[PDB]
């Protein structure tokens, strides 16, 4: 699944992960640490919303 950061143009795609910050491809959003934030703008998980 894919989730948009409400606050910038970033999209978290579970099939991409966030590898530059230590999150492997295939990591589900539910499994991101509670201290994970958007790699571009620092918004928390509460500021992401599922998109198609
Ligand atoms: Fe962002």
């Amino acid at each position: 699944a894919k989730l948009s950061c409400k606050i910038c143009g970033y999209i978290y795609d579970e099939d991409e992960g966030d590898p530059d910050n230590g999150i492997s491809p295939g990591t589900k959003f539910e499994d991101l640490p509670d201290d994970w934030v958007c790699p571009l703008c620092g918004a928390p998980k509460s500021e992401f919303e599922r998109i198609e």
